[PDB]
């Protein structure tokens, strides 16, 4: 679920403030997304968007509100192998996005980008 | 989900082995259940069974496989207020049983009861 995602980013990147750092970044980070990703981080985002999109293909699979089971044995995220298909899928989308964010450059010039004009 | 319930009992009762301890106890503790519960513990089990049985009123709610968000505060069990309706409901069933088990006498003679004759 969305609340669990927030925490998972914290696991992977301990000194992050997910809502402040990751939301409203590039053309894709945050609710919605269009155009071409401005950079590496943005692409991380667009791939999560698309990951969620493939999920709404599992019957009754709603990514924003589907709670799964996961753990953090520090910086390392583990998706419970016991999650149902839907929960598993979504956990993967989230885990991947978290690791992707942790390994990508962060351009301050892309934070709160003018989407109507650069997207 | 079932795997989470196992951990949920261990939390309310640290020295327990839920699967070896409560499964196949009385008339109701384990898959299925019938007759009149032989004891207090047995009564905790019937109640959990019927809690689940109700869950199947909510749309697309599968008690055995729906994973929720919860945590163990050192004995104390907390179901995340962020759970969706189906998750929250199932979390509660589970939490109430764990607490129930905590408080009920355990009768070793009620273990592996001859169901076919006593239930
Ligand atoms: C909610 C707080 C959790 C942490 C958020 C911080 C960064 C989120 C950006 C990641 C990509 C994105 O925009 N993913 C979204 C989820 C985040 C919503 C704000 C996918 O959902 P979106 O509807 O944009 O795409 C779905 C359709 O494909
Ligand atoms: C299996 C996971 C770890 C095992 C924990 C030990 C069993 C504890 C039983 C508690 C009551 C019960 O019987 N509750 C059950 C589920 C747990 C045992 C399978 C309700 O499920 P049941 O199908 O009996 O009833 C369904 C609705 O009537
Ligand atoms: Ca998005
Ligand atoms: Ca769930
Ligand atoms: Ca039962």
């Amino acid at each position: 679920a969305l609340f669990q995602f927030r925490s998972m980013i914290k696991c992977a990147i301990p000194g992050s403030h997910p809502l402040m750092d990751f939301n409203n970044y590039g053309c894709y980070c945050g609710w919605g997304g269009s155009g071409t990703p401005v950079d590496e981080l943005d692409r991380c985002c667009e791939t999560h968007d698309n990951c969620y999109r493939d999920a709404k293909n599992l019957s009754g699979c709603y990514p924003y509100t589907e709670s799964y089971s996961y753990s953090c044995s520090n910086t390392e995220i583990t998706c419970n192998s016991k999650n149902n298909a839907c929960e598993a899928f979504i956990c993967n989308c989230d885990r991947n996005a978290a690791i992707c964010f942790s390994k990508a450059p962060y351009n301050k010039e892309h934070k709160n980008l003018d989407t109507k004009k650069y997207c």
